[PDB]
């Protein structure tokens, strides 16, 4: 059984006509997951409404009250642009709180069932910092979910693995100070947002940045996974793995310069299965629609058998 957490309200985060972070990204994925041979093994879940679980007691662990206030106020005044690349529609604050709630649900569900969970959310989260949204990101979904998980019985350690093509500067900033969390990122260098050097390990030796030259494909990523990533995660022995699952390191993705194929994410998930803990995937980037759908399918296929 594979758990998908999805609401059509995630489609209501409005980014504009030709913005690459589009609502269709979700439809494209959903259609593919419903078309696959093992579709009857997917259980769909609607995320907990924010009227029932207010996520702010966890959002506020990470983000400034001033930032939260200003974001909500931009949304409720009719929308706008937080920066040139990061639109906010009237629904966007509520939609981002629901995306947090979907990840919180995913933590709950992964812990309860020991089965994989994919939070099919917009907006993405891994660039959002304590005090501002950026790079299409409003709130730090995965870092917030990790902090939520640490409040739960049986979770004393969380590992985050970010395979979005871009460094998760927000995630890193938000979890670096926390000895209960480790963060591992594989990312293109040079690429947006110009952060993550390999020598930055945080004061807790809990940050492992793996920058890679443009043009990387399956071979170099698999080498890093077997030689660097899984030894690091395994020595820490986390009670939960949260994967920032972005799919923009693919050859066909328009925003970046790596050359992965959809089927490579199957290998990445197989590596992650070597860990004994449960796994929550949370959608980040990935912008070519067909490639993105095929890549989510590949990500979850190793769990179908
Ligand atoms: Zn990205």
């Amino acid at each position: 059984m594979i758990h998908l957490i999805y609401s059509d309200q995630f489609l209501d985060h409005g980014t504009g006509r030709s913005h690459p972070e589009s609502a269709r990204r979700l439809t494209a994925i959903a259609q593919a997951l419903k078309a696959v041979s093992w579709a009857n093994q997917i259980q769909w879940h609607e995320p907990t409404a924010i009227a029932f679980r207010d996520p702010l007691p966890w959002v506020r662990q990470l983000h400034d009250d001033y930032y939260l206030k200003e974001l909500q106020k931009l949304a409720e005044s009719g929308g706008g642009y937080w920066d040139p690349d990061t639109p906010v529609s009237p629904q966007s604050f509520d939609v981002a709180l629901l995306a947090v709630n979907a990840c919180l649900d995913g933590v709950d569900l992964a812990l309860q069932t020991k089965e994989p969970v994919f939070a099919l959310v917009r907006p993405p989260g891994h660039h959002a910092t304590r005090s501002t949204g950026m790079g299409f990101c409003l709130l730090g979904n995965v870092a917030i979910a990790a902090h939520y998980a640490l409040g739960l019985a049986g979770i004393k350690k969380v590992a985050i693995l970010d395979w979005d093509v871009h460094h998760g500067n927000g995630t890193e900033y938000l979890v670096e100070e926390n000895p209960q969390i480790i963060y591992c990122s594989l990312h293109q260098d040079p690429a947006y947002p110009g952060t993550g050097q390999a020598h930055h390990h945080g004061r807790h030796q809990n940050i492992l940045n793996i920058p890679l030259k443009p043009g990387a494909d399956r071979r170099i990523y698999v080498q890093k996974f077997q030689d660097v990533v899984l030894p690091y995660l395994q020595e820490f022995q986390p009670d939960l793995l949260i994967v920032s699952a972005g799919y923009d390191a693919t050859a066909k993705d328009p925003l970046a310069g790596m050359n992965l194929q959809p089927q490579d994410y199957k290998v990445f998930s197989e590596f992650c299965q070597q860990l004994p803990c449960p796994i929550l995937f949370a959608l980040e980037g990935g912008y070519h629609l067909q490639t993105l759908a095929e890549s989510v399918v590949a990500t979850l296929e190793p769990f179908a058998q």
